[PDB]
DNA sequence: GGGTGGGTGGGTGGGT
């Protein structure tokens, strides 16, 4: 990674043009960090990689150089919805751009072939899928014609991490992308990513056939964000009631995002907020372009106070004054929580990132991520983050990214740093042994136990055929019992067993590998609790 | 409801 500070200047022959395009066309006041340096490197004909979180402004760094020189710019995008979002943004600004996919019509494809070789074409950005590069020789001929006529001089690889076989959502089409730099060397290539391991980025640089390439990585810590974990109520109605209470009592008239586990939860939370007077709008990638346009127009003009989105893909929400991000359910991974909560506070003002931790959300996500080879591990990391009540949230978050060393002070910007409290290590070893006895009783009865049935047997509820006479009621609230069960499952005293049924995958609880260590009577299991 | 209607339709429609 060569030093980007040498490029944070406007002494280049194109500096006036760059400033003109930034202020008069894009209607932005100031450059965000690493934007000017990456744009200057791209205009210098040098290859560059930009590791910037989602919502940071990665698109501008390749959209602006296109306007700073004659001709268009080729963009490689893996999804069509992303191309549509970029096209909507560019059409709102009056910039001529186009896209090509497998579902495009013949007349549109032929028009693109004509505009690529047109001398007086107004096109500046052409988004295409990698299949159009790999499985279209005619498009390759038109691309060569545009290269030889100096119709395009720069290439943008959105989600460049996909070129690596190690990167997320690797595409076999992405394997062939080295032909781009192999056939058109005079075109400066800029790769963009938000999820970037160092080895992954080096592998992508190898695949794209790039020898020297600057690599600019944005800062990890965001000093203006406040992180907090709250308990998710057992019912779904008091949850919306408390959400409305918070929104009206702390963020009255302030914009916000609500992330839901399922798209159905997103729609339901939208309906509940609307019935309770909160101006809400549902958003996800499955929306039609007309619905997306209407919700985005309502969001920009502040007609909608809260955008309720799904976590799976709802990533068209670009607004700098996001004052609060509320997670209806916990995120699937720590990387996902960082990327999803980072949407707030892009105006560098104080923002809140609240997460409601629910016991059932654990298993709801566990059943979903069963095919992922390491999904249970990331979900358990998220669970351990939620369980903690003393440790700083920034330390817990930085521990999950080995690629970054973050030593910035929290400065009372997390729930645990505040609330100056004192803690004990409550023993739960007898509770663990009682739960193990229940599991053995169920195992000899040839019945599988969901977490609900296990907690019902622990409390003395449910059907009496699942009972053990030696187990005493823990005389504790249900949320504390759920926390105790979660502590046992994380420490591998309990394990998850997945059953594949016709409607969905179900999660059951079984005796973990460490339960045998309970044979020692002196063995102790402790958990942090406030005094 | 019926499961010879199908699993991307969605479990929160309901009941198999
Ligand atoms: N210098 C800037 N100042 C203010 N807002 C910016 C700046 N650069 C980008 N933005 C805004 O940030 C939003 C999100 O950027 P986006 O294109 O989503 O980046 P990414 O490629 O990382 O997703 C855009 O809507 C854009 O208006
Ligand atoms: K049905
Ligand atoms: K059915
Ligand atoms: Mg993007
Ligand atoms: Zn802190």
């Amino acid at each position: 990674d060569s030093s980007p500070a040498a490029w944070n200047k406007e002494d280049f022959p194109w500096s006036g043009k760059v400033k003109d395009i930034l202020q008069n066309v894009f209607k932005l006041e100031k450059f965000r960090p690493l934007q000017l340096e990456t744009i200057n490197v791209t205009m210098a004909g040098k290859e560059v990689f930009l590791v910037m979180p989602t919502g940071g402004g990665k698109s501008l760094c390749y959209q602006l150089p296109a306007l700073c020189s004659d001709g268009f710019t080729l963009v490689i995008c893996p999804l069509i919805s992303l191309m549509e979002d970029q096209l909507m943004v560019l059409k709102q600004l009056g910039i001529s751009a186009t896209m090509l996919n497998a579902s495009s019509s013949k007349e549109h494809v032929k028009w693109v072939h004509a505009e690529m070789v047109n001398k007086n074409s107004e096109l500046k950005l052409i988004y295409v899928t990698p299949e159009k590069i790999a499985k279209s020789k005619m498009f390759m001929s038109r691309l060569e014609k545009a290269y030889e006529a100096r119709r395009f001089t720069r290439i943008a690889v959105d989600e460049v991490h996909c070129c690596s076989q190690w990167g997320h959502d690797f595409r076999p089409d992405y394997k062939a992308l080295g032909i781009l730099k192999r056939q058109f060397p005079n075109a400066s290539l800029i790769g963009l990513t938000a999820t970037a391991t160092n080895h992954v980025l080096t592998d992508a640089q190898k695949i794209l056939c790039i020898e020297k390439c600057f690599t600019f990585t944005a800062s990890f810590n965001r000093p203006n964000l406040y992180y907090e974990v709250r308990q998710k109520p057992s019912n779904t109605e008091d949850f919306i009631e408390d959400i409305v209470k918070l929104i009206n009592g702390r963020y009255k008239g302030q914009s916000g995002i609500i992330y839901c586990f399922s798209q159905k939860d997103s729609e339901q939370v939208t309906v509940s907020l609307q019935n309770l007077g909160i101006h809400a709008g549902a958003y996800h990638a499955n929306l039609e372009p007309e619905d997306k346009t209407t919700v985005h127009r309502k969001w920009s003009a502040n007609e909608i106070q809260v955008v309720v989105a799904t976590v799976a893909f709802g990533m068209g929400i670009d607004k700098p004054d996001v004052r609060f991000v509320i997670h209806h359910s916990m995120s699937k991974s720590m990387e996902n929580y960082y990327q999803e909560s980072g949407r707030a506070g892009r105006d560098d003002m104080k923002a809140d990132c609240i997460l409601y931790y629910g016991f059932g959300d654990i298993f709801r996500i566990s059943s979903m991520v069963v095919m992922e080879n390491v999904g249970q591990q990331k979900l358990y990391e998220m669970v351990s983050y939620c369980q903690n009540i003393s440790k700083c949230r920034r330390v817990l978050m930085a521990q999950h990214f080995d690629e970054v060393w973050n030593s910035e002070a929290c400065n009372k910007m997390c729930d645990n740093c505040c609330k100056d409290s004192a803690f004990e290590r409550k023993n739960i070893t007898e509770y663990c042994r009682d739960l193990i006895k229940i599991l053995k009783q169920a195992e000899e009865l040839n019945e599988k136990l969901t977490p609900l049935k296990l907690i019902d047997s622990w409390m003395g509820k449910g059907a009496a055929k699942l009972r053990v006479a030696g187990v005493v009621a823990p005389t504790l609230p249900r949320e504390d019992l759920e926390k105790i069960i979660a502590h046992f499952l994380i420490q591998q005293y309990l394990k998850e067993d997945y059953s594949f049924t016709a409607y969905a995958t179900i999660s059951y609880l079984k005796i973990g590998p460490k339960a045998n260590l309970l044979n020692n009577e002196a063995h102790a299991i402790t958990m942090q609790v406030t005094k």
